[PDB]
């Protein structure tokens, strides 16, 4: 019995082994620049939009989700239909996505469908979409998979340092965080138990931000070999590995993984972003 | 050979039979003062009397958290794993007692795994808490797995009750963000918030109605209810206690449920006829 789907919308990246599975499914968010209007979904290159992001003076916009793709990407033959969305105090996604359940509802009656909130963004997503199949393999039941999955939401926690947060800041993304010193200064940020983001610690240049991020990483997590890292980085694959490195000085996981930032990862990581999620 | 574990309880959370028993299961006693009188609540004040007093005292009953000293005390012994299940940090200074008493364990005696659950809950919230680290400990996860995973329980965990007498808890400062209804016979349906604190969750004019209201707010919460014990503890009200029971047998399946009377500290907060259901 695997009559299930893995709904995760576009922020949330996939692996090439997840994208080869069938079992899980992008809801892509919207993306706009200037004039131009773009779909976050695969057929939009990293390059193109960081290049978009580059020349236009005005800040780039998001749109989330409208209910109704929700719905109809519940309608399927699926039994059991899991969502996963950007953390619901960043995105309107998540309020769609349970709209779109009470709108499936109406048209079709009850189905096992849940909506997970990341609380999260990026591979935060992945992770709790890795998470949801790996609860299914194990052959837990549907009411079973959303407990054991708001149980890894709960343990789970995001890091991140970005080059440049002013696409977070202009947006409303940071709000009640304090903004110049030293112009090399790199905030070193996180999520909080609610899914808002908060300054962890931060550091003069790049290379000591990341050490002190491994720092703030190794200080949290807890039972480090019952779970997998995430890493996404926006076009620095070897600040990437750099991280990787760091992180395993500091403690042994089951695994970790490195992805290219999404379409709307990329809008708000920017060009050189890292993100860490365990 | 030396107990592996002992689970360490406030007196506000009551023990099952099969608990009492178990000498896993220690309480920690608050203190209870109604006028002239002051009572450890440990199993040696009886109900009735506690009753009787506070049915005759027109003075609000007054309570009092454990010291860091006496939790300090309660983690010194054999066993080797000490966790504490308190009353909310919202509610009570038992929390925050529990957690400098085991600073001050630390500094005192060599090194030992101690870990205070808040349970953001009271009565038999605590006792489920207990329960789940003892479930955890048998499965044989080592004592940062059981950390864990009984507070992501905690986090799926919620309270709500219904009551007679909302006074006690009123008066002494328990439900600052509540506004005060104007006594046809309107009950309101509590609850517990996520941080801990409490809220009205719904209202209904009679308690049969609001029984029944109080069991659709447990069914539209819970999650995977049928891997989860449900428990009822009632003040003095058996029968609205079973009659409760069946109302969430009608909305839901769980693994089990039991039906406890109200500790010393339960019963001067929910008084005559109270009900409070966890699951
Ligand atoms: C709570 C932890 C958040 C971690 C954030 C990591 C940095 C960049 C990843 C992308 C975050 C995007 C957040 C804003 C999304 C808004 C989309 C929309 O609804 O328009
Ligand atoms: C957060 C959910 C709370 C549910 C409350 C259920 C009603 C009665 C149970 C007893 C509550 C006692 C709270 C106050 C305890 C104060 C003890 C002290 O003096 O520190
Ligand atoms: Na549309
Ligand atoms: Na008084």
């Amino acid at each position: 019995d695997m009559s299930y789907k893995v709904i995760v919308d576009s922020c949330g990246e996939f692996t090439p082994e997840m994208k080869a599975d069938g079992g899980f499914e992008h809801v892509a968010l919207g993306i706009q620049i200037e004039d131009t209007q773009w779909t976050d979904d695969d057929s939009l290159k990293q390059e193109e939009l960081l290049l978009k992001i580059a020349e236009s003076t005005s800040c780039a916009k998001t749109s989330c989700p409208s209910p109704e793709r929700y719905m109809e990407s519940y309608h399927c033959d699926a039994e059991r239909i899991y969502v996963v969305t950007l953390s619901a105090e960043l995105s309107g996604s998540y309020n769609s996505a349970v709209l779109g359940k009470n709108l499936y509802e109406e048209e079709y009656g009850e189905k096992q469908i849940h909506v997970f909130n990341s609380r999260s963004a990026s591979v935060g997503e992945t992770l709790i979409a890795l998470k949801v199949q790996q609860c299914e393999k194990a052959g837990m039941t549907f009411e079973e998979v959303v407990e054991s999955v708001e149980c890894y939401i709960e343990e789970q926690h995001t890091y991140f340092v970005l080059e440049n947060l002013d696409t977070l800041r202009k947006n409303g993304r940071l709000t009640g965080i304090k903004s110049a010193g030293a112009l090399n200064i790199k905030p070193i940020m996180g999520s909080t138990p609610q899914g808002t983001i908060c300054q962890k610690e931060k550091a003069r240049g790049m290379k000591k931000a990341l050490v002190k991020m491994a720092d703030c990483v190794a200080a949290d997590v807890v039972n480090a070999g019952d779970k997998i890292l995430a890493i996404a980085h926006c076009n620095c694959e070897e600040r990437a590995k750099e991280v990787q490195r760091l992180l395993k000085e500091r403690f042994a996981v089951k695994s970790s993984f490195i992805v290219d930032t999404s379409g709307i990862s990329t809008v708000y990581a920017n060009d050189g972003g890292i993100i860490v999620v365990v």
